[PDB]
DNA sequence: TTGCGTTGCTACCGGTCGCTGCACT
DNA sequence: AAGTGCAGCGACCGGTAGCAACGCA
């Protein structure tokens, strides 16, 4: 029971997946997910006066998964939190990123490395790589920062 | 059961009754490495990764080899003052003579024994890393965290 | 006995490498 | 199916907060 997903592969926005496969708009929905899912943990917290985590912990992982969401996995969720970034902050440049590996007949594993770039400069027009995710934008709040963003930011 | 109580010693001067010294302290490391050194020949025998350091592996190694005695957290709580131990046996033996007059507990004796650590952490350009791998025990040892931080305030 | 403070060490955090499992000749 | 290439996510890592338990008041 509970067995694996099928991979994600490049898609343009808007665009649907072929078959036993997903899109990357799934993908990004999913972080939105965890997101209900710190919204469930933090009121069983008020409730029990325990403390309120603020940001995705185990804690949430574990709840997505006995609700069924495995799906929802730590090392996943990790693995491509830098482009849920690049989506949340210039949508716009996620989109060209997209259309453009996908054109050009990238897998999903070339647009991580792929997705790095934009965002170097994106943080080279601001300074402080948390502060983009540190509560500025209401989404992108609840996820750590990776460590290798934030040591190859600025460089 | 439950490790008697460390109490701040002199050199030598051998604990009695429900209590251990700081000398026995340090033999904890001593011994931990003897277990690394066990580890890192099975490895090789199992042809796998031999390591250069202690890791979770050693530790559940030697709570077979019935020496839970030596555990993670306590061994880092710990952990600085062996260094003054190896690298300046001199002023450790200072800091535990002088710590007889006043008689404080563990808790002050550890949370002291930087200040000369982070002086010998000048002169060597701030390079605690260095410094652990210079001694050929300590090695075995990953620096902490607080030391570079603590470290790093200064600078 | 009665209670507290200190401290040993369970138990879990946040991280992530690299093994499977899966999709295809 | 065996073989290869990908990628999901099991299965740990290194850290360390903070509870019991013990030893002393």
């Amino acid at each position: 029971d509970r067995p694996r997903e099928h991979p994600f592969v490049v898609t343009e926005p808007g665009e649907l997946a072929r078959g036993k496969k997903n899109g990357l708009d799934y993908l990004f929905n999913l972080y939105e997910q965890a997101g209900k899912f710190l919204e469930e943990v933090q009121h069983i917290a008020r409730e029990k006066g325990e403390k309120c985590p603020t940001k995705v912990t185990n804690q949430v992982f574990r709840h997505a998964k006995v609700q069924g969401a495995g799906y929802i996995n730590k090392p996943k969720m990790r693995q491509y939190v830098h482009c849920y970034a690049l989506h949340c902050l210039a949508s716009d440049k996620s989109d060209e990123l997209r259309r453009c590996c996908k054109e050009r007949g990238e897998n999903v594993g070339a647009w991580c490395q792929a997705c790095y770039l934009p965002l170097i400069k994106m943080a080279k027009e601001k300074s402080w790589d948390i502060e983009g995710l540190f509560n500025s934008h209401d989404k992108l709040k609840i996820w750590y920062v990776p460590k290798k963003l934030i040591q190859l930011c600025h460089q």
